[PDB]
């Protein structure tokens, strides 16, 4: 009666890298977050206080995820966006850890763990995509 598994669990990701390639190409924190559903510490991420115009992509596979124009300061300690470039890029699953309910967000293309989505976001969506800095790469606007 709930949603579970990324495309890695289902062994049907469109993009698959070997763990060996990812160990070299990602920092230990980026690897832990995206590959082991880790969470960076509050305010650990470069992109938390970062307001330059551009596009944030999945740090693993490069799929575009978030526009700078939806980024906002949630005071939470992690990057926060009120919308996604398009929802087909995200796998939403139910997270029941710690005796609470949250919706985890993962990349639908490679399965990377990104973060969570909450209902305390600003207008116009009311959504907060709460995303690890270490799950993202940033491409500055032209
Ligand atoms: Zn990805």
């Amino acid at each position: 009666e709930f949603q579970s598994g990324s495309c890695r669990d289902k062994k049907n990701c469109k993009v698959v890298f070997s763990q060996q390639e990812l160990r070299k190409r990602l920092t230990p924190l980026q690897y832990h977050v995206t590959q082991e559903k880790g969470t960076e510490s509050a305010f650990e991420g470069e992109y938390t206080h970062h307001k330059d115009p551009g596009i944030y992509k999945c740090v693993v596979c490069g799929t575009p995820l978030f526009k700078s124009e939806t980024k906002f300061d949630s005071g939470s300690g992690w990057p926060s966006f009120h919308d996604v470039i398009n929802s087909e890029a995200i796998t939403f699953t139910d997270d029941f850890s710690y005796g609470m309910h949250r919706v985890e967000t993962s990349c639908s293309q490679c399965g990377a763990h990104l973060g969570h989505i909450f209902d305390d976001g600003p207008r116009p969506t009311g959504k907060r995509y709460c995303i690890n800095s270490a799950a993202l790469s940033f491409t500055p606007a032209d």
